[PDB]
């Protein structure tokens, strides 16, 4: 009994959980985070009311998702375990934070979610909830015996049918999906056998690289403070100079050319290896563009220190520690390194690949004249000394193990 | 005076240097490292004799280049500054080591090279020479005033003409190339303006992704101890189970599909930023395949420690410290992590991109049953404790800065 | 019901737990790890039998504790959070491993321990048990509601009195102690207020530095492969050339001079900060001696890579991950670095401090002649080049943010 | 010819260099950095004028040395190679910066110093000079053939005698000293044999721990933002609440009790190992006090990230890169971590050792109640889940290499 804010999506799990928490005594507040997925939110709201929700909040959270979450992730220049661009992992603290906000506003003692007992997301939601509101209580049905021993997915379907929970007819895929503005992830079902290949009908956000356009899209991406501020199509003249709008245009450009597809096995914070395929179109373009622009504008030695911090950032976000003193310090250090990260990157998007074509920047650390056929401000005799003393170690070390 | 072993390639710089060291008193031993480039070595030998070389050594160094250099680089899973696969950087210690070997055999007091005063390669050659033979002497003409002030590239052409040094007619490109078995690099001339895009005729080793085959090549790559031992084409049945032969077939497959192209600005050991484009076809396939197979067969926590070592490996190789106690220790630690890195990766090569399709391994750390819709060996109640104590910090830290 | 191997010490907690597990249905095997503490093990055995133990194992585990645990810890050159020498943290995997060994021999389905619910040791025992024997079951009464809600320390005393559990008369100190061969730790009770100073009667293993001898003890410590193999007193001639015997002599020497005292606040694996004072006499001498000898015999760059691994080692041991693939890999890498770590360190032990006096080694990387008033094998002109190119960055970076 | 600012100390080397640069055509500006050493600066000024200096600048640089250099070094909590507190290494950028400032004011084209060709200090002076003023020119006589081949220390003495350069009568020690406010270092001569022990008359700044007071000094040190702001003697009531004054009082307290003595072999930026003994009295107290106060007030995970940065700081300072973008970024990150580092540490100074006695802070992350015999805000059942899922890896990893 009391009021619970449930992170609700409209699917079987969270439809059932709504009804279940209601059967258990709770007044349920259905909370629909609109984060760039393809939902008919109004109908999901109607469905939630029919199901017995006391209240429905649809929060459009896309712009702040781009600007407060995706932007620092690009600044980081880092990939979880050298492959994962963190699409879902970034979204959870964005979702959880608004959920806590709705709960404290409503005077609700409990929050709730439909994440499974073997996942990362359970951790991410709940670490942010406790971090931001130490006194909130969580109900995670998939970790409740009374719940998880009863619905041992076809047991859940039956539960739906018995309580008149509607099942869309659209029909089910033998995997689960997570979709937001940044990516789409597909993970259970048939994909659990890491020997088995994605069927072609799996890929919903990117074109098949064999069907993709024959002409590339050539874009110019402008950065300031490590994040994109402008996208212009060099050919057709299209321009976007606001965050969400440029990001979606990059999704639409990259998806059109089949860009952003990975197939990976990853290691889950609880310690299970999991097999996932991902579609991160815009994220893939920006990952590469940003690397090129920070490398052009950053000191060599700042960069290696900064990249260690990013690596740390990637692991903290993946495991669910966005709202922590350590990720806050790390985000601050990463932000600081990006002060001069600005300029323009020319890129080409074609057949499932992004290509860097050129770059320029008024804050460039590049010196065309110095690296030159012409001399210039350099003494070749210096280098001789530099080599010769770097070798002293090296010649010691040989003579003395000889 | 005395005998000098010159790392000779047959191009303008090292043709001129041969003649110059000869004019200076030295007996010149011309040393042609055959490392998978496209030279007519026999003619380069003839050219070296005509030029006044006392002696010519052509060393076919390809197999040991793959097995002793490229193999540990793949084990490392690392990229210099997140982009560079180290093609040229790996080759130098292979070349320098054989040069020192030829010099000590011949009783030659000096070795020599045609690397410029602003490069990485000068460092790599000479650090390995001193490391392996502390008493050898180096002649690096590009760092000698008597030499570099006189040939302030058209001054070098004149020198050639005046000493009857032949100039191929093939004509010059407004950039310099470095080619070996692993890659091709292009760097000076027009490419020095990082705003300027590679002209299409630049790309000699990879197909244009717009001209590349419409059907992919699907390959199965087998690893053992972190390095490829087998490549089989799933369609046409082609099989290679020896190191050099599988590597070249992967070059030929990846080059055919336009795979392995980068355009980057990098930071040079002497501290100048430089602009380079690279073609690393096989290297690009193996980079991705190996990542997938180590991730499937490696403990999560071994992996992050191991990846720090790889990062260290990448920097040590780039800067020229292959032959050092620190790179030796690092290579040893990296090798040790790879003991269980084995299995089979299914990959697709199409339109300038490599795709992972699936993987399997008898040393897999994957548990299909555990990660599953079915229960299994897991207690969902555990995770609740795991979350709740990970939050204790986190809730402390909020209350106490409140 | 069934048989349980209880890590038993003879104190109130584990005396009560013995009786409690017996009341609960279990046959209790009392397991006394002799690890260099000051117990009357035979009487603790008698006490355990009187209490209803089916069986008593006293295992003298000291020599293997020194040689398999303390030795790799010294090789590591690392301190948990720059202060803690890990005395108790090292002991647990030594104790747990023998416990699992006794349990599997006996055909016992369960193991048990008296560690509290807020500690590190619960984690260390149980992570090693599961790691070494995935199928064993743990009973940790302090985490059982039926147990911990009933004995909310005076409730435990009453339980003792009501079951005729003997209480020594020796009387209690308002803190808890953990003692082994390596150290003694004191932690709860009055010490929980980190503002409060240790009372003088707290310190049982080290002399008060104000009462300590006026003449120092000067010792020569010999290392091989990073671990001490010989201790000789320079004055009185005492010599120990076996592991356990030299270690105890160093405890006895350091304790005599008041060496090895710390007072720290540390952060506990579950995330609570805790206040602890420690006495690690021999450990403190060896920490300093070994640092001096590895620094004399190790390459500069091997050292920083190695020290990162040690840091990792310290955290893995503190948190309870000795028996893990990551600590195993790290111990292996650390061992490998120590191959040349050998020689002789002259040290002085006086008034709560250790002093390094000198050192020597046939595997020294020191060059007296080179570092010299005399020239020698060096070119001062080299250094000029080395400085000048290290500055190129540095001068770039100024001009280009000017 | 032209004007040169020489970092002058008044000793044989820099007295001779003054006269030599004058003989070579230059107008010499003698620059005496007063950095807390024991010079009679007025007489050194008189000596410099007699010697032919056009000008003499005595700069009292002590307060800014403490506040801008030593303070960030304490914030760092780090030791070069786990032993060296960086006394001399910190001073050089302080000295070099004022030298560049004097040179640019005077319109002097050149700066100069008497550091040897095999040292660290040559690097530190000159990297800061170039970093701060890319166009200045350096004269480093010890790297000039015309100079260093002529004064092959008794050749320098003769040079003095022949030019009427006064030699103090005080007589020479068979080692060189470097002294400032932070420490004293002794290094060449007899100490070059790392087997040889410091003679007792070597130690000028610290009492012999055998002669040191029988009663300790108990001090309370207050920190704010990671740096000491107050020192009060608990017994005698002495109080210092300004930076330089508290630092000197801590030198005077620690020196009185024999605190701050080390004997080490270190590895020099050019790659030679060197043997040095150091006396860092106040630095030693503050190193330990600050560690205790940051550990009490810092998040566990902020701390390990922060300590990596400090480690980086220590190496950047030792090698001479204070004035670099990477040390600037690192100092900024380190400063940021210290925002909450504040409170009071009770310490005891006795017989060559410092002891932590207690600590307190209004920004404490310590929770007496939580870590407690009393329950409190904790669920012991949580920890069971935390252990059990930390073991899942661990049990996997065993079954799958079984
Ligand atoms: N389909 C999903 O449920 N995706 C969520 C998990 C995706 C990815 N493994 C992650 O942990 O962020
Ligand atoms: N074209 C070339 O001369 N390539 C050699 C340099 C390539 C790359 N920047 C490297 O340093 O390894
Ligand atoms: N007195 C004790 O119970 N000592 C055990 C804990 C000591 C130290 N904090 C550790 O965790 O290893
Ligand atoms: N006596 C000295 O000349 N000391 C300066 C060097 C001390 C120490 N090895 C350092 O490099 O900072
Ligand atoms: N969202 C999925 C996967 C994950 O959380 O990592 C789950 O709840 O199981
Ligand atoms: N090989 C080229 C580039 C390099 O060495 O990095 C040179 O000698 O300048
Ligand atoms: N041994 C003590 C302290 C610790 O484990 O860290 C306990 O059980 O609580
Ligand atoms: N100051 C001494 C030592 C050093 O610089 O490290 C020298 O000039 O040689
Ligand atoms: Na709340
Ligand atoms: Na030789
Ligand atoms: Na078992
Ligand atoms: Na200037």
């Amino acid at each position: 009994k009391g009021s619970v804010v449930l992170a609700y999506s409209g699917g079987l799990d969270t439809s059932c959980i709504l009804v279940w928490l209601k059967e258990q005594g709770y007044d349920v507040i259905a909370y629909l985070a609109n984060i760039g997925q393809k939902e008919d939110f109004e109908e999901a709201r109607k469905k939630a009311l029919k199901l017995g929700a006391k209240k429905v909040f649809i929060e459009d959270v896309s712009r702040e998702f781009v600007e407060e979450f995706i932007w620092p992730a690009i600044q980081s220049s880092a990939l979880y375990e050298d492959r994962y661009l963190l699409g879902t992992s970034l979204a959870r603290p964005c979702i959880a934070r608004k959920q806590v906000e709705i709960a404290q506003r409503e005077g609700a003692k409990y929050v709730s979610h439909g994440a499974t007992g073997k996942g990362n997301d359970q951790v991410r939601f709940e670490l942010s909830c406790y971090s931001l509101a130490p006194q909130i209580k969580v109900i995670a049905p998939w970790r409740m015996p009374e719940f998880y021993n009863r619905f041992k997915r076809n047991d859940l379907m039956e539960y739906a049918k018995q309580h008149g929970i509607p099942i869309p007819v659209t029909p089910k895929n033998p995997w689960s999906m997570d979709e937001n503005l940044m990516h789409i992830s597909y993970e259970a079902g048939i994909l659990e056998n890491p020997k088995n290949q994605a069927p072609p009908g799996l890929y919903t956000k990117t074109q098949d690289p064999a069907k993709a356009p024959n002409t590339p899209d050539i874009l110019e991406i402008e950065f300031k403070k490590g994040v994109p501020v402008k996208v212009t199509n060099v050919k057709d003249g299209t321009t976007h100079q606001t965050s969400l709008e440029l990001f979606m245009y990059l999704n639409e450009v990259a998806g059109k050319h089949g860009v952003g597809r990975i197939d990976i096995v990853e290691n889950r914070f609880i310690g299970m290896k999991s097999r996932g395929i991902y579609e991160t179109p815009a994220g893939t373009i920006l990952y590469h563009a940003h690397l090129d622009i920070e490398a052009f504008t950053m000191d060599r030695e700042v960069r290696k220190i900064k990249q260690g911090l990013g690596l740390k950032f990637a692991e903290l976000v993946y495991t669910g520690f966005w709202h922590s003193p350590e990720c806050e310090f790390v985000r601050h250090c990463i932000a600081k390194s990006q002060e001069r990260v600005e300029g323009k990157v020319q890129v080409s998007v074609l057949k499932g690949q992004v290509y860097i074509l050129g770059r320029e920047s008024p804050l460039s650390l590049y010196n065309e004249e110095l690296v030159s056929n012409v001399q210039g401000d350099y003494e070749p005799t210096d280098a001789t000394g530099f080599i010769n003393i770097n070798s002293l170690r090296l010649k010691e070390y040989h003579r003395l193990q000889s």
